[PDB]
């Protein structure tokens, strides 16, 4: 028997030995089982941290955009409010411009009524003048008449007397038609007057009822 010859035992050797290595792979296992405990946390902690957010942004979301529907079914009802004032606001004009024109339309016609009858009293009014004035001129003559029989070349009363009496009543003859004459361009002197004033009357309303 060859005497024992014993391997030296090297750090190599023993490293190597499979009862040794059986302690390796246990303590690497042990240690994919602690990834295994940290890929489950950290995955499932961002998936906490992912969805509180996701949905955090919805919840925000939510209101921001209902925000803005307020803004829009606010100023919305803003803008009508100020349709309808203003709808009524143009009535407020068209309203009153139509007393305006009610009432100055009225007023002229009360105007016209009034210088047309303006007229009438100071063509009245004159027309007595006239009569009056006639009748001093009458009357003067009747004197201017008398006067001249006096002073005339009739030598006897009896004579004088006879001729006024001729004189007068034949002056009586003119002053009667006198007065027929200015009675009757009066009258139509009014006649005319108030023809003037229908007709104005007449084509002030065909010109108004126009407008």
């Amino acid at each position: 028997e060859p005497p024992l010859v014993f391997e030296p035992v090297t750090l190599e050797s023993l490293r190597q030995e499979k009862g040794f290595q059986e302690v390796g792979k246990k303590q690497i296992k042990e240690l994919d089982t602690l990834r295994e405990k940290h890929a489950k946390e950290r995955t499932s902690v961002q998936k906490t941290q992912n969805a509180a957010i996701d949905k955090l942004i919805k919840g925000k979301s939510k209101d921001d955009i209902r925000n803005d529907a307020n803004i829009k079914n606010s100023i919305n009802d803003q803008t009508k409010q100020w349709t309808d004032m203003i709808a009524r606001h143009r009535k407020e004009e068209w309203d009153m411009l139509r007393q305006h024109v009610q009432d100055s339309q009225d007023a002229m016609k009360a105007l016209m009524l009034t210088v047309q009858a303006a007229q009438i009293k100071q063509l009245e009014d004159r027309h007595a003048r006239d009569i009056k004035d006639l009748n001093a001129k009458q009357a003067k003559m009747s004197a201017d008449t008398a006067k001249e029989v006096q002073n005339d070349t009739l030598k006897t009363k009896n004579e004088k007397d006879r001729r006024l009496r001729e004189k007068r009543q034949n002056n009586v003859k003119r002053f009667m038609e006198e007065k027929k004459q200015i009675g009757v361009k009066q009258g139509r002197a009014m006649e005319k007057l108030k023809l003037a004033h229908s007709k104005q009357i007449e084509e002030f309303s065909t010109d108004v009822q126009k407008l």
